[PDB]
């Protein structure tokens, strides 16, 4: 109701995301799809995987009941009927941050095509280690030429309303955010409690993001603010009737949503050789 267009919007956002890299991990002549879904929450993305034909699925989330929501929404996807043919999964509780996944598979040597991270990157950075490990789970088992994306928030969007701010806080009818105060801002730690109408979330610097990556091997591929991506992706119609059947610019959104929304930025970057 009052949040829907702003989710179905996010949905958009990943379905046109998750697309483009199952396009070009096939193009690099992979034919048999891995992928790690680093967070899946309640299983919002299984459909968009089970579009993309791929062949494995490991979801995993630090909150158990989501993860074992996210594995009966995944029984029921392939419990339909006369339903094509299903990705097999594995469902995974863990703390991304604190815990090594492969010692959690079931199958240790397993390798990705794709690690997606979808709204979860920015819980990482409260310390060094947790930002580090979260960063080696998401790409420690990725093949070459394989990719590692998601969404998180931008933080040079973040620091601009703050400091233009009359205090440490600032939003509208759907959002709020607040910082444990501005001026200070350490790379790890940096609190600010963020509100849809709730989670404390800890900011997430790119350019730190960018070089702690190359650690595991990775070269960034693009990171683009939801606008810019929004923007560029609906010159393509596939895109644009797929936004429209799912049901600032004049564009889709209130200008309170595109102010909520403006505060994300995708990235991916891409295992090297
Ligand atoms: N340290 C951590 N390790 C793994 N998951 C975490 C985490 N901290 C928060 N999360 C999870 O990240 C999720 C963010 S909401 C994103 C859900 C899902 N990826 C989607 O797009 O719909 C929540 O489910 C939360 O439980």
């Amino acid at each position: 109701s009052r949040i829907f267009y702003l989710r179905n919007f996010n949905n958009w956002m990943k379905s046109v995301l998750i697309g483009e890299f199952l396009e070009k991990v096939r193009q690099k002549k992979k034919r048999d799809i891995t992928v790690l879904d680093l967070g899946c929450g309640k299983g919002g993305d299984l459909l968009k995987w089970k579009k993309g034909r791929i062949n494995k699925l490991v979801c995993t989330d630090i909150a158990d009941v989501s993860v074992k929501q996210c594995q009966q929404r995944y029984e029921d996807m392939k419990n339909r009927r006369d339903s094509e043919y299903i990705f097999s999964a594995e469902f995974i509780t863990a703390d991304s941050s604190k815990e090594l996944l492969i010692d959690k598979f079931r199958d240790p040597q397993m390798c990705f095509d794709i690690c997606s991270c979808q709204f979860v990157c920015h819980y990482s950075f409260e310390s060094y280690e947790q930002a580090d490990m979260m960063l080696r789970n998401a790409c420690e088992r990725l093949s070459p030429g394989g990719y590692f994306i998601g969404t998180t928030p931008n933080s040079f969007e973040l620091i601009r309303r703050l400091e233009a701010s009359e205090t440490e806080s600032f939003g509208n009818e759907i959002y709020t955010v607040k910082f444990q105060k501005k001026g200070d801002y350490p790379l790890f730690g940096c609190k600010y409690d963020f509100n849809l109408e709730d989670v404390p979330e800890f900011l997430v610097y790119f350019p730190l993001l960018n070089e702690m990556a190359k650690k595991y091997n990775m070269k960034l591929v693009y990171k683009k603010t939801f606008l810019e991506f929004y923007e560029e992706k609906i010159k393509n119609n596939e895109n644009k009737m797929l936004l429209k059947r799912m049901q600032l610019p004049l564009g889709t959104l209130s200008k309170s949503e595109w102010e909520a929304t403006s505060i994300y930025l995708v990235f991916a970057f891409e295992k090297q050789q």
